[PDB]
């Protein structure tokens, strides 16, 4: 949670916060998808304001997995109230994901693990398959 949600949200209360996010699919040499346990999710983060979508999800994916990443191409927007979001404590949030399919060009994974497609783990928001193939 960065210092501007972190800002809105002090001013918001519980009020719907919208939230543009970037989500990436990421492959190894072998074809699996790599996924993160915090339901699992795939590596993704908000867009600080200033960056651009390709900025956001290159720099997420190095803090949420320690990989360098270059973008391979955008694999679709998703939004809408299917994408809403309401914390435990009551904070409401809706994202606007773009979603990126990137390629590994360096760094080490620091839990984190790969599945193939036929085995991979269910995603809370609901992407469509189309985004991994």
């Amino acid at each position: 949670l960065s210092l501007y949600y972190k800002k809105i949200r002090e001013q918001l209360g519980h009020e719907l916060i919208f939230m543009p996010s970037v989500a990436a699919v990421i492959k190894n040499e072998q074809g699996e998808l790599l996924f993160q346990y915090p339901y699992w999710s795939l590596p993704a983060g908000a867009i600080e304001p200033g960056e651009t979508p390709e900025e956001a999800v290159i720099r997420e994916v190095w803090e949420e997995t320690g990989l360098k990443v270059q973008v391979k191409k955008q694999k679709g927007v998703f939004g809408g109230k299917e994408f809403r979001y309401t914390y435990a404590n009551g904070d409401k949030v809706e994202y606007i994901v773009v979603v990126f399919e990137c390629e590994i060009t360096s760094g080490k994974l620091k839990k984190l693990q790969y599945f193939s497609f036929s085995e991979k783990p269910p995603l809370a928001l609901p992407y469509p398959d189309k985004i991994f193939l």
